[PDB]
DNA sequence: GTGCCGAGGCCGCTCAATTGGTCGTAGACAGCTCTAGCACCGCTTAAACGCACGTACGCGCTGTCCCCCGCGTTTTAACCGCCAAGGGGATTACTCCCTAGTCTCCAGGCACGTGTCAGA
DNA sequence: TCTGACACGTGCCTGGAGACTAGGGAGTAATCCCCTTGGCGGTTAAAACGCGGGGGACAGCGCGTACGTGCGTTTAAGCGGTGCTAGAGCTGTCTACGACCAATTGAGCGGCCTCGGCAC
């Protein structure tokens, strides 16, 4: 298990897209992908929060690491 | 809320990522940035599901929708 | 030329739709927004034939790429 | 033909677009796509010249007509 | 009032046309379909008078608009 | 007046939509086809009751007579 | 040429580096090579100061563009 | 002088860059930082060129030597 | 590869917005307890899905050849454009009309009950 | 020709039916000035016309995909159930934010005298 996210929350989003049927192979694709592109994010709004000069990440980092 | 996925989880990724703090705000803020990534990537493979005559999204269908 | 369809035909596609007279500058016009949609049309029209495992494009591939 | 444009014309933008194969029954859905939103526009743009109370359709007229 | 016209004048058209009594709800559905319909004529109007070069509203411009 | 609604309030429905001046005879135009289109979704609405046997024109009367 | 620095310059450094006689292909390939590199490090300097909310670019912006 | 470039020139750069402002020091240290990476390039371009047989480093000696 | 020339990299204060600080201060959170979940396992089950095979249908490629059509170029009809002189809409203050509000007395709707239609 | 949809018959309901406001705002008269025709005019153009010829629509051959479908394999959806986690949130204390205001680097003009092209 590479991916961060709950298996089945990640499983209801593609439930909630309007899949009738969602495989486990699925799941575990769609937890990966989504887990690398927020460790890109997240990576990227630490720097930011650094060169601001605060220790904690605050929104404005996670919106400013988001169109990166 | 906004987002799809657990909050403790989310969080647990921007620690991981190097952030010695990190505001709710942030959690919540990168949680709904995750959803609607997420969404997009879940309604084109529900969609390549639909073309392919498959009623059960597969792994394949989440590389094509998060590849283009 | 900015677009495939024949000048003379846009412009015969004008005049059938009422004009008393046409401007070239409106034949090209015309000629660039249809290729403009028309290639929009085609590139996920060839989508939903790649998606579907087919190899020649079907009628159905062209009806579901207009109705979106 | 309910179609207007030269079929190997329409053909020639689906084979650009990246088809393998084109199948004479898309060419001829395409065509008739094509000819009913080129009437649209061009009902609308005959339309917005005769309240100009401009004889001849224009670059504007088509311009404004693909508004919509 | 979800209508833009007053309740009394839009009960005393349906009391004219031969209604013998009048529901106040009545009175608020009739108000409403007569804004919708009154902005659909008022928009198209304002597009009439703006595509003919003019600021104002003239009599023809409702006219035009009122035979589409 | 040639129309049954406040003349005032018919400009100002016009305004609304976005006109930068309004004419006097377009406020007239417009009470006017407003007046004759109510009169016509009464009339409907007043053999609709007939039909009822609720002598109160109701609000499912209206909407009856606008669907006409 | 490619880079900020006199091409004459650049021919000094690649010289005084060991070279036994430089061309002058060799001379503007150095430079538009050194160009791109300070291009990426200069935007990333920049990013690092709006970051910090500093409007000045000092010594610290250039070692954190340069180690990331 | 801590770079072997012009300092005007690479300050320039910066500016360029949309630098609202380039401190002396920072530009100082730029200048070096370009240096010794364009003295990395050099050097393996001289190794380049000894391999090559060719004594005068030619563009390809320079582009073999950044790909080191 | 070689010698001069014509800028321009680097000096010089300058003036102040920028770059530093220190201290006060506020709304934040980390750190912990501990409840009530979503859950990721566990079977079954039987519903797709993938794979093979045989068939036929419709795309390719190759002609093919004369139906369109894209240029010129001539003639001249709309359409910009522009410059008075007109009409008529924005403006406002005002006065008296109407109308949502609402008090509140008054007879037309809406369920349940239940009997009637109707025969080639 | 049968079926169960169709009609009165009371009894209960709340809904526009009326009054009279009473002041909000819908017409009204002036006048100022800015759009709107509107006319001559000049240029910008579209429309007719005839020419050749590029290339779009057929024809038949042939062969490779697409379909359909028989069946066997591999599952995803049931949901029953043990539990490991998310969260709520009470608390202590600190990392933002903020403003006071000290030092001074970088804007800013501009010119001294050092060095990359130009010419070929």
């Amino acid at each position: 298990m590479a991916g961060n996210f709950a298996n089945a929350r990640v499983e209801k989003l593609i439930r909630q897209a309007g899949a009738q049927r969602v495989s486990a192979d699925a799941v575990d694709k769609m937890n990966e992908i989504l887990t690398d592109w927020g460790k890109n994010i997240a990576k990227y709004a630490v720097e930011i929060a650094r060169h601001s000069g605060r220790k904690t990440v605050k929104e404005n980092d996670i919106k400013l690491a988001a169109q990166k």
